């Protein structure tokens, strides 16, 4: 009744006004804007033509529109590119894999990245032959007698990612205090949300991003006698028989980091909910229950970050060109 | 040096500070805000992975740094993208072609690269699409009962890209006045560039980007002016503003150094000779052609929705 908004504040909290504390490697203006430069320049990769933005678009959710892409080294196969929003609040860092992989596995985006477009010593040398950014990573990383490393780089580069958070969403302001954020059937699909036990994997600061679970979506074999990307066509399969493992992903701004699931083979989020209604998680949903959630699920859409746009530093005659 | 920079006030403008008006688009807040919003929408393109942005990156001197791309339906195979910084105040148009096939090409960059990669009636279906982008359409062009068109989206990007010009460059602090805006190296550089006669194709107030002429440079100090005056064959003179940010040079991306480049041009076939010290000097007075690059807040571009169309696999 309003044991609900009681309820909530237990199981969630907001996005916070502050870009949280990065373990060994603290913020400062300089590196939030060296981290800024690097995360759009294309010449991280040997081609020149891949950012990070390339896939995780800033002014479109942080993702990039896509069914699948290939942008990590450890990915199992083409794999549905995430937001880069709120990533920093994030703890499963890989969207599926061998449960024993998975927890001793080493992290790190941003490199695994790179030494899949490129290779470390190209990238240095690119940086080591352009004054500006050698300049700003003294000033980013005052200790150093060489501070122009690949692991520099993607320091600054998440110092940066870690700004680029969506406070004040309505949920948050209904979390913060205010009933009214939610309108009623925000508020209605919030309560199947919770009583349908969804809030279990999909729960915390950023609903979701911190579990593991042996369930993924699969495209069911036979017949081709409905519309591309309806729900009749993909169900939850059980991945326990394996010791296989997927992420419940942070349902933060889900309404505009569409397609979904693992695969982006869902479209519509109205679907994606009647997908979860899974029996392998004992759900039921009638269709009125799967709209009402998609709803409570619009009230997770935040402020998205005002990113002027970073002028980075021409090349100079010592920098390597793009690679044939 | 009281001659020299009467000259120069003679022979080229600087920068206006600020978006020149473009007859039968005018600017607003709002078709400024569409227009970016539209430069940097990948669902321009069928696969939904490629805008404006991408090869005319604003944060790199409004280029691509590659030697060659493909983005408009008029050319006949891959050229170097030139930059989208203070294009608004070129007239020519195109890299290169026979004279006579130019004059007749249709023009519009927003019409020949969209139509490249989609079609104008699945834009206009992925415009229609976004209760967001119609509702700004509307507000951007009220003359009009439906102002989701194929002609509107192009007016609003160009209404946009005609903000993104670089004023107060250390030559046109001189030009207005500044005799030591220019040092010394960069002053030596402008009085060849000037005797030399780079400026009879490079000069006004965007220092070329107005003329065709019957040279091209081709492999031959590897690369070369040649003469295409036989073939009817003409190639743009390019703006040099902002030359130094956006490497490689020439039409098919040949030459990376700004100093070779000059080289090139020091060419017989002009009537031009460059001993390496003239130019380097004229390469540090190119220099001197770098505005301040605009300062551009990434768009905040709405969310498809069931009915907007899927990337084109
Ligand atoms: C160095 C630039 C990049 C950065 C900083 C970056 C950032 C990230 C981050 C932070 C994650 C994890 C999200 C989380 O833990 O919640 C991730 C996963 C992913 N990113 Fe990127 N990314 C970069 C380059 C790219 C590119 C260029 C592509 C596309 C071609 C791409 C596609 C992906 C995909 C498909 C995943 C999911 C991989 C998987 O777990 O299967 N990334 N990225
Ligand atoms: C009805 C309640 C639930 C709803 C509305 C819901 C919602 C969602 C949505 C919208 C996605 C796709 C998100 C994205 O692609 O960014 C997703 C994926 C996923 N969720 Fe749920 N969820 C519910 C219950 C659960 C439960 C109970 C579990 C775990 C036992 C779970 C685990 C997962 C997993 C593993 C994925 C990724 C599957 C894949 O990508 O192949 N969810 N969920
Ligand atoms: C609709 C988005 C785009 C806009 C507004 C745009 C803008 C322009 C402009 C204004 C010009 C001529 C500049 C002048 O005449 O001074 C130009 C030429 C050019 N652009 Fe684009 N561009 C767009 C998309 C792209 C894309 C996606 C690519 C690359 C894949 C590209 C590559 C090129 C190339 C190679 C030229 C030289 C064409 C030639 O004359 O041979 N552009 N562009
Ligand atoms: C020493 C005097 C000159 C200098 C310093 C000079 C400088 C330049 C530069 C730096 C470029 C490359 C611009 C770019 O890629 O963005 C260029 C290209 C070009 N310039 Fe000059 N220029 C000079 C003389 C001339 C003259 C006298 C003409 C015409 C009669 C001319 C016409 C052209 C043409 C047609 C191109 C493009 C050719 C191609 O891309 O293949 N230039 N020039
Ligand atoms: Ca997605
Ligand atoms: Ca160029």
């Amino acid at each position: 009744a309003d044991e609900l908004q009681q309820r909530a504040q237990g199981l969630f909290k907001p996005v916070p006004a502050k870009a949280p504390t990065l373990k060994g490697n603290p913020a400062s203006p300089v590196k939030v804007e060296l981290g800024k430069m690097l995360y759009f320049d294309p010449r991280l990769s040997a081609s020149h033509l891949i950012s990070c933005n390339t896939c995780h678009n800033v002014g479109l959710g942080g993702g990039d529109l896509q069914a699948t892409s290939t942008g990590h080294g450890w990915q199992k196969g083409p794999r549905n590119a995430p937001t880069v929003l709120n990533s920093v609040f994030n703890t499963a860092q890989f969207w599926d894999g061998r449960a024993k992989d998975l927890a001793e596995q080493a992290k790190g985006p941003v490199q695994a990245s790179v030494e899949m477009n490129n290779t470390p010593d190209q990238v240095v040398k690119t940086l080591n032959s352009i004054p500006d950014y050698v300049a700003l990573f003294k000033k980013a990383f005052p200790g150093e007698k060489d501070p122009v490393t690949f692991d520099n780089m993607a320091k600054a580069i998440e110092v940066f990612e870690a700004t680029l958070i969506t406070p004040d969403s309505p949920f948050d302001q209904y979390l913060k205090g205010k009933k009214k954020a939610l309108d009623g059937k925000q508020t209605a699909g919030l309560k199947l949300f919770l009583d349908k036990g969804c809030v279990a994997c999909h729960g915390g600061l950023n609903l979701g991003g911190t579990g593991y679970f042996p369930f993924g979506v699969v495209e069911k074999p036979a017949e081709n006698i409905l519309p591309l990307g309806d729900k009749g066509r993909f169900a939850v399969t059980n991945t326990a028989k394996d010791e296989y493992v997927f992420r419940a992903p942070s349902l933060r701004n889900v309404a505009i980091t569409y397609p979904y699931f693992h695969s982006g083979v869902v479209w519509s989020l109205k679907e994606a909910v009647a997908v979860m209604g899974s029996a392998q998680f004992g759900i039921k949903l009638s269709d009125d229950e799967s709209e009402a959630i998609a709803a409570f699920l619009g009230s997770l859409t935040g402020k998205q970050p005002k990113v002027v746009y970073p002028i980075m530093p021409a090349s100079t005659d010592a920098t390597p060109r793009p690679r044939l």
